[PDB]
């Protein structure tokens, strides 16, 4: 029986069995106020205190969200779904620590992904007991509000401030911060760590002052603050909000009244009218996503990030080969996980047009022109290949970079991969590649449970992972010091080396997709 | 009376009476056998000698040329057009010396410009005599074949082999050293100068190897060979020489038989058909130019620039703040020398058409986007301007700065000048600015003569440019060390100083048109 006394009550834990050995889980414990009622669209409130003990013992809630109903019955698609009942009283995080309890562990706090509309700390390919075991680091995870329910912002008017999942975030980093002792956890050796989304999360509170006391070191798996999905504007925020109530009869002269009416509707009558707030959206679409709220971020983050407004600490920051795939099959005609998938020159143009709804006829056909100069063969996958790296190069890798190049312009040492190795159990097509959210699984090393049919090689290549995720987070520096392994130089803007993550040979090149982020990061955002 | 005794025969001169002294001048020398009858289209033969005494007492005729009937009675124009009669019978240079005879003089030949379509040396900008008095240098020019008749190519056939026109320049470069002794002149100081397709040809000699050792040092006014209108594909020359054949009755199935008949034709109706040689053309149109021969320029002179393979000496180069003005009213809709010229978006727009006949859509596109970013004011003049800059940019200021980049990189000195002085006595209207062409006059020391009714600042601004000339030529340095000056800096590939020279206050700035020549030299040879 494993009971640990907390700032705000004992929780009960329960034990696992990995790897031969053992991992105390607490899973579901509370950080806030559930945001009930009067709360919903308010920051997190403090949680009260309770006697007896909280029994943490399965995975809570998971916030109200929009469901990926476009495959059932398949898994690539569905293993992203929530797989626990959805609830607006959704605010819990998970506690996983080696056995024996440690005297002073680094922890690594996840948080997930799914473009701020989704998402669960309670998914398979989160699971923090593989890490803790093996590594011997705590592993820590959250809930927060996504969607509407947790980015709803009416800018300046406390009743619906926007980044509310933000502040979710950063009041379970404060619990951290006050309770992981208790637990055998060092709070001065905190890393954040999180994908996509999670990852843009990650590189706000690099940014946010509120939280910079709450944590040393930052991982950002394909995703950044710059990414062109990741932040709303203050104009369009507003036309949201206004959409929201105008669809759901909220429309109101006073704006605290649009609010009140909104608290009062049924969270599935929002969660269905989310999709309709914008005119027209693209497969990776963010409607209600973190924006500039003069609090958790003081002005637009492009400038701080330009400027070195931000915490000094070291970044280990990456992406995957195959970034743009996953979202084709969205929307782009002519794609299908079920075919090969050759699209033609009409089919590649149309495509453009769904992922840049507008996008001036001038920006498509610029986007066409940098990516079509076939050399050249034909090479009936032409036309599919581009639109994949379209896709890929301009939301995750060439933002990723840049993040990366400016954060290490004011001094601090930063590390970037580039993720080559496609899962032998991918269920998505091959023509996908190395998609986004395939190196998930790896980092928390499912492929070190030799029962799960992983090869040897993924085995091997997810220990080295992990290895270099712990020695990062414990040192600040992502080596694999024993097993004469590449060293993993500095990321530095000039000469930008960068370590590809592959089960054949690890690889020190330099200036990954320096062509094309050229055209994405100087030329296209004037157009 | 003057005679001077030449490797070829004795040859009179005149005493001009300059500024209060005295300047000999030898006006119209031959320094090759006529290219007339079989010699036509020839490489230019060396001439046989002759007893008794050539009269070197006037100007010389000029090559066969078409003429600029664009504004008959108008000086702006007129003025370039040739002042002596047109003949094949034309290949002829001039010497301006001191008096006193100078002992070791530096030398100064000018190469004129016209597209390589026309000019002449006996042009009144061109007079060499100010500077022979006033810096104790001697002048030579020649003139050289220009169109077809200095241009025509059928590669590799000695008939018409190209580059006549180039040899022809060559030939009196050879002249010089074996002559400018007599003369009084040092052949081991011998700087080229030449404007427009003058500087162009001044670089390509750079670039030759059958030039190298007939000069010593370089001055590219308005113009260099990777210009866009600078070099004629042999594509281009082929389809050129074909279509002539064909307009001129000519067509032949052996290409020797073709040249045969075109040398049968009378100049005129050479003249008379090379405008039509090409479907579309503009007013910046080079129909004959330059090629890849493989004897004067043995590859294409890109690769040559880049691999740094070139006559390793100092370099002079600068533009005219409006480079591109002169040519809008060549063909451009909405454009009169005769008023303000405000045109419209649809105007520019047509504009482009004219000077980028195709050039894709998206080309035209990408230029309009680039150029018309207003910011802001609206201000009818935006794309009156804009044109101009266009034109200006991609013709001229752009390839002579890429030109000095990448010259400068293989190590040696080069010195980069902006000419922003519009000359008081301008024929052309306000608008146009600061022309292609009107610093000419300036280097030639003509607001000198106070008879002339240039103001002051011009005199001052000229005696100026011409001491930096004499030394840049004498001293590879082109400072003017007496009067308390600005010091022109060189002219490096990090950094890129240059020297602004106008009537108020010389200035060193950077960088010149830096975000322009991106767009021009970066990304627009792709499009
Ligand atoms: C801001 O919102 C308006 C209105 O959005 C419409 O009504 C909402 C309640 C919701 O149902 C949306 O899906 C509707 O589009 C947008 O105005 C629309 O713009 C499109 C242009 O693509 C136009 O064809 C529609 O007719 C407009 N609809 C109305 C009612 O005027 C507007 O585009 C949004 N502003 C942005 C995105 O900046
Ligand atoms: C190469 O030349 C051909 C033929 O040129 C035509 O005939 C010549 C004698 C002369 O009179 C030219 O002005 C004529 O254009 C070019 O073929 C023409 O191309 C245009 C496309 O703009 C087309 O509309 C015409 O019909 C064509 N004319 C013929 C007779 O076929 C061709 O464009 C040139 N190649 C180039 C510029 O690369
Ligand atoms: C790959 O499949 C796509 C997607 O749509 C199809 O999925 C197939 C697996 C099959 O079940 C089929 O019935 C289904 O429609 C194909 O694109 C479709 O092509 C048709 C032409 O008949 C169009 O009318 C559809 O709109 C279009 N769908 C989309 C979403 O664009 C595609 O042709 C196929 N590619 C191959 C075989 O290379
Ligand atoms: C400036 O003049 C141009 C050029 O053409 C005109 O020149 C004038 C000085 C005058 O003699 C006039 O008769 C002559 O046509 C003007 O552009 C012209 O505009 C007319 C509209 O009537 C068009 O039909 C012509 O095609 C066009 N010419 C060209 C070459 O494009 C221009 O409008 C004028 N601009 C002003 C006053 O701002
Ligand atoms: C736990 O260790 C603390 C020091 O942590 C280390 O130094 C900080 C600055 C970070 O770099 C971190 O990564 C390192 O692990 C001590 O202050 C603290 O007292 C220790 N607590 C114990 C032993 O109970
Ligand atoms: C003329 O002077 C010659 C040297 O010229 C100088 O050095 C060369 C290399 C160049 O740099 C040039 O600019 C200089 O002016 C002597 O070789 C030659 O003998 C002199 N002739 C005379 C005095 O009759
Ligand atoms: C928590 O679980 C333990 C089972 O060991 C039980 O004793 C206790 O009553 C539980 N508390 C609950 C369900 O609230
Ligand atoms: C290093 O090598 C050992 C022994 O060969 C192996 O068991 C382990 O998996 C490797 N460690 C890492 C961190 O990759
Ligand atoms: C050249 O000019 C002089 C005039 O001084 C004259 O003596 C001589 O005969 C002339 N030669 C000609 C015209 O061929
Ligand atoms: C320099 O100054 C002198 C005397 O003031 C003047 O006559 C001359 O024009 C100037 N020289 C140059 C080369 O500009
Ligand atoms: C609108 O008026 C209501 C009246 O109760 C009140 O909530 C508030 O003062 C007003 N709204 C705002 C946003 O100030
Ligand atoms: C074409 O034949 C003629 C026959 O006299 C001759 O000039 C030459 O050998 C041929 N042309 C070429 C270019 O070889
Ligand atoms: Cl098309
Ligand atoms: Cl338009
Ligand atoms: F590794
Ligand atoms: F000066
Ligand atoms: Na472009």
């Amino acid at each position: 029986d494993i009971i640990i006394a907390t700032k705000n009550g004992k929780v009960r834990g329960m034990q696992l069995t990995v790897f031969g050995g053992t991992v105390t889980a607490f899973l579901g414990i509370p950080y806030a106020q559930p945001p009930l009622g009067r709360l919903r669209f308010k920051k997190p409130q403090s949680l009260t205190k309770w006697s007896d003990i909280w029994n943490a013992t399965k995975y809570a809630n998971s916030c109200c969200q929009n469901i990926d109903q476009s495959f059932p019955g398949f898994h690539g698609s569905e293993m992203w779904n929530p797989n626990t009942d959805l609830s607006e009283d959704c605010l819990y995080l998970n506690v996983w620590i080696p056995a024996p309890k440690p005297k002073n562990a680094t922890v690594l706090i996840w948080i997930y992904g799914g473009g701020f509309q989704t998402g669960t700390s309670s998914l398979h390919v989160y699971d923090g007991k593989f890490l803790a075991r093996v590594e011997r680091v705590i592993v820590v995870s959250m809930n927060y509000r996504v969607g509407a329910l947790g980015f709803l912002a009416l800018p300046g008017n406390p009743e619906a401030p926007g980044n509310m999942g933000l502040f979710d975030q950063q009041l379970a980093l404060q619990w951290v911060q006050k309770n992981i002792a208790a637990f055998g956890g060092n709070p001065k050796s905190v890393t954040l760590f999180g994908e996509s989304a999670g990852a843009a999360s990650v590189s706000l509170h690099l940014l946010s002052p509120g939280s910079h006391s709450l944590f040393t070191r930052a991982i950002l798996q394909s995703g950044s603050f710059n990414a062109p999905w990741a932040v709303t504007s203050l104009y369009e925020a507003r036309n949201r909000t206004l959409n929201l109530a105008k669809l759901t009869g909220c429309s109101r002269e006073n704006e605290t009244e649009i609010i009140k009416c909104l608290r009062n509707k049924d969270p599935q009558e929002i969660l269905l009218n989310e999709a309709f707030v914008v005119p027209y959206g693209t497969p990776l679409s963010v409607n209600f996503g973190p924006t500039v709220d003069g609090d958790f971020l003081t002005d637009m983050p492009d400038i701080l990030l330009e400027l070195g407004q931000f915490k000094k600490t070291q970044i280990l920051v990456g992406v995957n080969k195959d970034e743009g795939t996953a979202f084709l099959v969205y929307g782009a005609p002519g794609f299908s996980k079920d075919n090969n998938s050759i699209i033609t020159r009409k089919e590649f143009q149309e495509g453009l047009k769904i992922f840049f709804p507008g996008v001036s006829e001038f920006g498509k056909e610029s986007i066409l022109f940098h990516y079509t100069d076939w050399v050249d063969d034909q090479r009936p996958e032409n036309y599919r290949e581009a639109l994949g790296d379209v896709v890929g190069d301009y939301n995750f890798i060439c933002p990723a970079l840049e993040f990366t190049k400016k954060f290490s312009e004011w001094g601090n040492n930063a590390f970037f991969y580039y993720f080559e190795h496609r899962s032998s159990k991918l269920p998505w097509p091959e023509w996908m590649g190395v998609m986004h959210g395939y190196e998930i699984e790896f980092v928390f090393g499912l492929p070190l449970e030799r029962r799960d049919q992983y090869t040897k090689a993924e085995e091997i290549l997810s220990r080295s992972i992990v290895k270099r995720w712990a020695n990062f987070a414990k040192y600040g520096n992502p080596q694999e010091t024993q097993n004469q392994s590449t060293s993993w130089p500095v990321f530095k803007s000039t000469e930008q080396k960068y370590l590809t993550l592959n089960t054949e040979s690890t690889r020190i090149m330099t200036k990954l997709r320096a062509q094309q982020c050229r055209f994405w990061t100087s030329f296209f955002p004037k157009v």
